């Protein structure tokens, strides 16, 4: 067997505590060349003569190139020592330890969790786990206060097309308003972009931190709308916009005004005084030339200090959390101590990062609960949008980004399938609704939490930036409500199936040719098994259901009641249908 495809780390995703004594651990391995793997173990300082500790690692998943493996270290003392006995199809035996390979137990070494600390054991708010989250973009989503409306406010009509710099009016009062909507849906948090004092109509150039832009309205409304939407059972989570002000901010003003004499020089990247050229800015700004977003310096302990004071501020109007706006170009100290702080506050206050790619390095546990997981929106895309992967490589997709992160994480990742910044769903389907639903689906059942984009639920759609951003359809006529009652009959589901919030995830059947997928949630006894028929016809499937799994299943979404003759289903799928198989327990 191919000892370069062999992989383990003692740290990161592949070794890492789930309580105070137990210790997760994986290892990778060549798809097909271990069959068996099995974890040796013991305290660090055991006598050599003491008996090693068995844990047998199962297969817990499998992607392109690899299968993964998965084991608990049962840890007294907290302080482990451990070696892998490999074992291939034909019964060949390898020992792989910290010093490398062997025959040898001896002679492979071992790798060593030196201590685990119950303050290192990564730990996420428990709403979080079985939320559904639901983000508004508040401009755009209800004008539910016309006095407080921007000049030259276009008009809020089905099919208007923003522009770049439009304004339909959406402000706070308009969530109040809609929060009867909102729980009929079922939705249990709302992820507000950014909504202090800026002149725009995305207000990501704050002008100030500590303020209700005056078109969303003042302090007292957002109170109003925080307990409006506790007593809802909604939690609030608010857009933290910290790598960069905007040219406004009173910090900025006073560098633009007294040159190098500001106190706040500091503060950001200024390349050479006066601070201002346009078209050339001799500043450092968010992305390329953004004379509006000048960067902070979040390693000044000044922009520290202050940032760290909006976050209180907030804090003490009883939001619920942080979602972390380009977070992944301020430092990881200032984000270790933001969370030491925010925890401090709020134990449950939950934090969210946005960052597109491989967010591993802030996901260990000492940094974001979670992050938008724009990974699993490729591969959705990819998969029932645009066709380019079939149902084997989504499989692969879909493994190979979950083994990426520890469990907690990868629990309570934000699964969207669109956003503020990217075309609509619908649009990537080509407006192809068949499709679309089939992605929801998998959507409210997939292992993390579901983020809908205000609209999806009744159809909207729309190319990207800022066409993503259309006036909310609010007329009964004008909306999707199929497409509504399949939201809210989903989130049910969700809701009474612990399964889908807190199950684990093993593929269950996955066919090039069909483009048949299924997977399987589990909590304890309780089995949820769903199919996808992602095919344009109508196709029938063989899935393997051992008789200890159950032998009777009920699908959830028609009642419809299913038997396995001898370790099989027989199941007749419709085209782009999909069945949600809840095995009784
Ligand atoms: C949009 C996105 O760019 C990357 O995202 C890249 C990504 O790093 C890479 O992995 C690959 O996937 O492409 C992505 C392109 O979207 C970042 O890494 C990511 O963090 C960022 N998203 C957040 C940060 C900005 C600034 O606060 C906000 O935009 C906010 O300010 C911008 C300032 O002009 C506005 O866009 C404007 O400039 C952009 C830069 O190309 C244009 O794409 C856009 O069409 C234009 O309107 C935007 O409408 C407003 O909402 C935004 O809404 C918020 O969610
Ligand atoms: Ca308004």
């Amino acid at each position: 067997m191919l000892l370069e495809a062999i992989f383990h780390e003692a740290k990161g995703s592949y070794a890492y505590p789930i309580s105070e004594t137990q210790l997760r651990v994986r290892l990778r391995a060549k798809k097909g060349d271990v069959v068996r793997c099995e974890v040796l173990y013991a305290d660090r300082y055991a006598s050599p003569e003491e008996e090693l500790a068995h844990a047998l690692a199962g297969k817990a998943g499998s992607d392109e190139r690899f299968d993964y493996f998965e084991a608990l270290l049962e840890c007294s003392t907290k302080r482990v020592k451990y070696v892998f006995l490999l074992t291939g199809p034909q019964g060949e035996a390898v020992y792989f330890g910290e010093t490398g390979f062997s025959a040898e137990r001896s002679k492979a070494g071992v790798f060593q969790y030196a201590y685990i600390h119950r303050s290192e054991v990564f730990t996420t708010p428990e709403w979080a786990k079985e939320a559904v989250i639901y983000q508004i973009f508040p401009e755009r989503f209800a004008n539910g206060d016309p006095s407080n409306d921007p000049p030259g406010t276009e008009q809020w009509a089905k099919d208007a097309r923003p522009r770049h710099d439009s304004f339909y009016g959406g402000d706070l009062k308009g969530v109040i308003d809609r929060l009867p909507y909102l729980e009929e849906l079922g939705v249990t948090a709302l992820y507000f972009t950014p909504i202090f004092a800026s002149p725009s109509h995305h207000k990501y150039d704050t002008a100030d931190y500590l303020a209700i832009d005056p078109q969303f309205g003042d302090l007292p409304t957002f109170r109003r709308l925080v307990d409006e939407a506790h007593r809802r059972g909604i939690k609030i989570i608010l857009d933290a916009v910290f790598n960069h002000a905007g040219d406004q901010f009173f910090a900025f003003r006073d560098v633009l005004q007294k040159g190098e004499q500001s106190r706040y020089k500091d503060w950001f990247f200024i390349e050479d005084f006066p601070v201002s050229k346009t078209s050339r800015t001799n500043y450092e700004t968010f992305a390329v030339q953004v004379p509006a977003m000048p960067k902070l310096r979040t390693e000044n302990p000044e922009v520290k200090e202050y940032l760290f004071d909006v976050a209180r501020f907030w804090m003490e109007q009883g939001i619920d959390g942080w979602r972390l706006d380009v977070a992944n170009e301020v430092d990881h100290a200032f984000w270790r101590e933001f969370r030491r702080l925010v925890k401090s506050l709020n134990p449950d206050a939950l934090i969210v990062g946005e960052i597109w790619h491989d967010a591993s390095g802030w996901l260990m546990g000492d940094q974001f609960d979670s992050v938008m997981n724009y990974l699993f929106r490729e591969s959705v895309i990819r998969f029932f949008a645009t066709g380019e992967i079939h149902a084997e490589r989504f499989d692969a997709e879909l493994t190979r980004a979950r083994m990426l992160y520890p469990e907690q994480a990868a629990q309570g990742l934000w699964n969207l399938l669109d956003s503020h910044d990217t075309e609509r769903f619908l649009t990537s389907c080509g407006g192809n609704e068949a499709k679309f639903r089939l992605a929801v689906l998998f959507q409210m059942t997939y292992l993390g939490t579901p983020l809908i984009y205000y609209g999806d639920e009744i159809g909207m759609a729309g190319a990207t930036d800022p066409d993503c951003r259309r006036p909310m359809i609010w007329e009964e006529k004008e909306q999707n409500r199929g497409l509504f009652e399949f939201y809210k009959e989903l989130i049910r589901l969700r809701h009474r199936l612990a399964s889908l919030t807190r199950g684990n995830v093993r593929s269950w059947h996955a066919d090039k040719q069909a483009n048949l997928y299924a997977f399987v949630r589990t909590v304890q006894d309780q089995h949820v098994g769903v199919v996808l028929n992602n095919r344009g016809e109508k196709q029938t499937v063989l899935l393997q259901v051992p008789e200890s799994g159950g032998k009777t299943w009920l699908d959830c979404l028609t009642g419809e009641e299913v038997h396995g003759k001898q370790g099989q289903l027989k199941l007749t799928l419709r085209p782009y249908q999909g069945m949600i198989l809840w095995n009784g327990r």
